[PDB]
């Protein structure tokens, strides 16, 4: 979820209300390609497919279009597809409309060709949601290096600190009545929690921020923050060889990729209590 700041700055101007110029691209020659009424029949595609893609069927489905053409015009214009999506899903809309909003755009579009849908590499936001995963894989070819943010409140973390040992040794240690800061930082491994978000994010690091209070003997309250360190997504298809496939894995491994930095902003705050 996470609302988002007033003046946040999409990647994907508006340009004019509905759809119009926001994504999709320039022109060549000449405005042909296939007649001139007929929607753009890479969108038809798309469109066709959006029951399966915007589903837990996503990945099987892409998965099989990837196998069908080699990674092609089809393959990569949807995987761009899915970016935009998943980014206004992060920017607050219902994936689903998104998508077909984007479809529907490119279908304006009189080329057949990979770029007929942008990527502009720019100030992209992980919504941590369904299509999250393929918008990371997505910038991984497509967004030149760039880095971009994956805002803590949407990993899906659900962080007990009472099952970090390391945490619970350190809240277990000479103390007083009052204060006592605590600020420790630990590996987790974000599929402790999601496996969507795992994909993106492996092994981050979490941080640990507050003061605990101890009473008549006894128990104590340990009320503070989480936050996170920022991550590097590995671009190599290599790393992803478990969640995309030997076939997937395989062709994406031709297309060239640079790594880059997930910023991930955020206080998750965190109350808690234990005992002798």
């Amino acid at each position: 979820p996470i609302e988002l700041p007033p003046t946040y700055i999409t990647p994907y101007p508006e340009i004019s209300a509905g759809g119009n110029g926001t994504y999709r691209g320039q022109d060549l020659s000449s405005g042909q390609s296939f007649p001139r009424g007929m929607q753009n029949p890479v969108a038809t595609v798309l469109l066709l497919q959006g029951d399966l893609y915007c589903s837990p069927n996503c990945l099987a489905t892409f998965q099989d279009q990837a196998r069908r053409d080699s990674f092609g015009i089809q393959s990569k214009v949807a995987l761009k597809t899915f970016a935009a999506a998943d980014q206004r899903e992060a920017e607050g809309r219902d994936l689903r409309t998104a998508y077909n909003e984007i479809a529907t755009d490119i279908g304006r579009s009189q080329q057949i060709n990979e770029n007929i849908i942008k990527y502009p590499p720019g100030n992209h936001v992980l919504s941590g949601g369904l299509m999250t995963p393929f918008h990371a894989l997505a910038h991984g070819m497509f967004g030149l290096g760039a880095p971009l943010t994956f805002p803590i409140q949407n990993v899906g973390l659900n962080v007990d600190i009472r099952g970090i040992p390391d945490v619970m040794n350190v809240i277990q240690s000479a103390r007083p009545v009052g204060t006592s800061s605590l600020d420790v930082n630990f590996a987790y491994d974000v599929g402790k929690d999601s496996n969507a978000s795992w994909l993106t994010l492996g092994n981050i690091t979490l941080r640990l921020v507050g003061t605990i209070d101890k009473n008549a003997s006894g128990a104590w309250t340990f009320s503070g923050e989480i936050r996170a360190f920022n991550a590097v997504y590995d671009a190599n298809p290599s790393n992803h060889r478990g969640w995309l496939g030997e076939n997937l894995t395989s062709l994406l491994s031709a297309v060239p990729f640079t790594s880059y930095s997930i910023e991930i902003p955020g206080s998750l705050p965190v109350t808690v209590s234990g005992n002798l």
